[PDB]
């Protein structure tokens, strides 16, 4: 299977919107990785590749170029590879530790204070959405259901994302409206609390139940294994239900499990 001067070769993930699949590029001898859609809706699409094209940093997933054939029911994004795939998986019963979490947190910061400088909001920040590259840093992937803003927050009314690692205040039964960058603190939350306890911190199989627990069931740290009591006040801070008084990314940076 071949696309221009790209051999399309074996799965190597499913975000949301697509799939992606290892490409070989002959013209260069270098992998990338390239999703693949289905025309099946398709703004957003190009919504995602226009916010992709106004990003770099270290940090951030690069888009390479995009393939769209008039013709072709299908439209390619290739990326830049980032070798050693997802920093974890969820739930796993092998978390990381404190001081491999914090190596990791430090660059999902990094990356989302670029990110809402550059005013975008995330939407779907948890780890395997969290890429580790050829040498050893993160770089956020899977900006399918992102959002730019204009002024200093995003004001948005819409539910999207992944369910576990979706903000309370987004799951109003009323289309309020709320702030964005929260949403991604909140997201930072769960993903931090995922590092090193290997499972979310509000769990259930049936969808109304999870909402309800991320809304109103405070949160429990499991005894095993024991974490810094720094690292908890951090975690709680962040899923803090109320997102006028949640932690704020400048405070975070700050915070003394982040900085020691
Ligand atoms: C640039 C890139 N790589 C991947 C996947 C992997 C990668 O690179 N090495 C890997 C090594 C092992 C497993 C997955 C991967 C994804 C999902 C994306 C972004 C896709 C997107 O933003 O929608
Ligand atoms: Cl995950």
């Amino acid at each position: 299977v071949q696309l221009n001067q790209y051999t399309l070769k074996d799965e190597i993930g499913k975000g949301s919107y697509g799939v992606v699949k290892l490409a070989y590029n002959e013209n260069d001898n270098t992998y990338y990785a390239m999703k693949v859609l289905s025309k099946k809706p398709i703004e957003q699409v190009y919504q995602e590749i226009a916010i992709l094209k106004k990003l770099d940093h270290p940090n951030v997933v690069k888009l390479v170029e995009v393939l769209d054939d008039p013709n072709e029911d299908h439209l390619y994004m290739v990326f830049e590879l980032v070798n050693q795939g997802p920093v974890m998986e969820v739930p796993t019963l092998k978390p990381l530790s404190e001081d491999q979490a914090r190596f990791y947190f430090q660059d999902l910061i990094k990356g989302i204070e670029y990110l809402h400088y550059q005013k975008i909001i995330h939407r779907d920040i948890k780890p395997s959405n969290l890429l580790v590259g050829e040498d050893g840093h993160i770089k956020i992937a899977d900006f399918g259901v992102s959002n730019e803003f204009k002024g200093s927050d995003a004001l948005l009314s819409n539910t999207v994302g992944t369910p576990a690692f979706m903000a309370p205040e987004s799951l109003s039964e009323t289309r309020k409206i709320f702030s964005g960058k929260a949403l991604d603190v909140w997201a930072m939350g769960v993903t931090l609390y995922c590092f090193v306890f290997g499972q979310c911190p509000f769990m259930d199989e049936r969808i109304m139940c999870l909402h309800s627990k991320i809304k109103s069931q405070a949160l429990e740290f499991p005894d095993q294994p024991d974490i810094a009591e720094d690292l908890k006040d951090l975690i709680t801070r962040m899923l803090d239900k109320n997102p006028e008084s949640r932690i704020v990314v400048p405070e975070i940076k700050l915070h003394p499990w982040v900085t020691r």
